[PDB]
RNA sequence: GGGGCUGAUUCUGGAUUCGACGGGAUUUGCGAAACCCAAGGUGCAUGCCGAGGGGCGGUUGGCCUCGUAAAAAGCCGCAAAAAAUAGUCGCAAACGACGAAAACUACCAUCAUCAUCAUCACAUGAGGAUCACCCAUGUAACGAUGAUGAUGCCUCUCUCCCUAGCCUCCGCUCUUAGGACGGGGAUCAAGAGAGGUCAAACCCAAAAGAGAUCGCGUGGAAGCCCUGCCUGGGGUUGAAGCGUUAAAACUUAAUCAGGCUAGUUUGUUAGUGGCGUGUCCGUCCGCAGCUGGCAAGCGAAUGUAAAGACUGACUAAGCAUGUAGUACCGAGGACGUAGGAAUUUCGGACGCGGGUUCAACUCCCGCCAGCUCCACC
């Protein structure tokens, strides 16, 4: 599959601490992403009911009406995810997606930084 | 209404490795319930009439509770957030104001210097020169303007003045000047304090210093520690007066160390009489109390308590009743077992539901959803 980095990552962005997280797409979307029909423009995530949610990121189709335009989940540790929001309580850190990448079985992960950029 | 096309890009098997994501399950823990063993307290019981307060929701099973008139939890129901590399910082500030053209002059009740700018006179120059003049610079002399200093001249208000009973001065030497008992006078630069676009001012009130050499010395009595008796060496307070300048006249207190008698207490023993927490009994009997006798201590001693059980009779508690009914409570070792902890762990993110099956898109089987193409329209 492709590996895609994010454009301003070492420009106006400095990274204090780093984690990697698995993503929930749909496996049908993963086959299209293995091919590479994607766009990463302006991607971000926000915190909703104890979890971290990817609102913006687009994957195109390869069948029937399976929606590609709805938001996708990020999975991260039961202590550490629910703790790390209390790191950003200490007067602001941005959560940045540094790269999106594929494991050796061919499913997706995202590299996440706690950043002092703007 | 139809004609068609489109649906796991790990090759059969735990693996959508993973992604402490969310159920499910064991190993392992405490609340909860039950047992094994040790172990102490408790009167127990059945039954509850009425009264005041009382309000939903967010957190608590949306009524608490109690004892002869108040013994009886409580708040809230509403906005959010920080710094320095190819670019980039939205927009944002409160400070006031003017000028006028022509002529004279002072009493010493302020006085005095110095600084500057114009001028004459005495005076030099181996300075000069347009030739009776120009110029550095020493001495005398008028003038205006500006800064700067000072004990007084003045003027006004004013602390009582003169006298003195009493009287300092002194261990001793050495060295002074006066005040406020009493009285009389309509308050003076013989003394100060203040002012004129200017400045300075300490006679007055209940006595001092020094010759270093004790920073108030020197002098004396009485009572006393034991004290129940005995050994034991040596210490002080209450009080008075002498010495030079304010002139005193009796009163009661502070440590103990060692040995012990009479005398007395305790343990022990005997005994009259006392208390004994439900009232009444008694058997187990406990405790002090006080006399007589013994054994000991005489700074390790005269400090305070009031029962523990049962065979019996009559039986209580908030209120009523059953009174031989009957049990309640509580802590600790240790064998299990629920969403606490660790872990084998399944779904994982493959359109949507069936079967075969050790698992299935790959082995079978349905239906959807979309587009494309005929067509009433």
């Amino acid at each position: 599959a492709p590996v895609l980095e994010n454009r301003r990552a070492r420009h106006d962005y400095e990274i204090l601490e780093t984690y990697e997280a698995g993503i929930a797409l749909k496996g049908t979307e993963v086959k299209s992403l293995r091919a590479g029909k994607v766009d990463f423009t302006g991607s971000f995530a926000r915190f909703e009911d104890g979890e971290l949610y990817l609102e913006n990121l687009y994957i195109a189709p390869y069948y029937a009406n399976v929606d590609p335009r709805r938001k996708r989940k990020l999975l991260l540790h039961k202590h550490e995810l629910r703790r790390l929001l209390g790191k950003v309580e200490q007067k602001g850190l941005t959560l940045v997606p540094l790269k999106i990448y594929f494991n050796e079985r061919g499913y997706a992960k995202v590299l996440l930084g706690l950043a002092r950029g703007k």
